[PDB]
């Protein structure tokens, strides 16, 4: 388990949510691809790489003297509850880390 991040975020539908998943601050690892998928397909990575769905409603940051990158999420549906991961590399290498993200229902406002 060598990267790390939120094993569950919880969020509200609506809302943005951010996520952060650290890496060994090494060159190698600096330097490789990031990447968001879902249980894995591709939605948003560090090399210019932006899904359909994904574009301009998220955003992924790398900061290398850190060790982290970051997974900007906005107007969260209810197709966002599911399985992902992040990682650094090609998506089957494994070295990821799962995220489960679940987006709680937005009640309707009376009283
Ligand atoms: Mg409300």
């Amino acid at each position: 388990s060598p990267i790390f991040g939120p094993e569950e975020v919880n969020s509200v539908e609506g809302n943005s949510v951010s996520i952060t998943c650290y890496y060994p601050p090494t060159s190698v690892n600096r330097h490789t691809r990031k990447y968001w998928c879902r249980q894995c397909i591709t939605l948003i990575s560090s090399e210019g790489y932006v899904s359909s769905k994904y574009a301009g409603r998220a955003n992924l940051t790398n900061f290398p003297e850190n060790g982290t990158f970051v997974v900007n999420i906005a107007q969260l549906s209810q197709d966002d509850s599911g399985r992902y991961k992040c990682g650094l590399g090609i998506n089957s290498r494994g070295l990821s880390f799962d995220v489960s993200l679940e987006v709680l229902e937005h009640h309707h406002h009376h009283h």
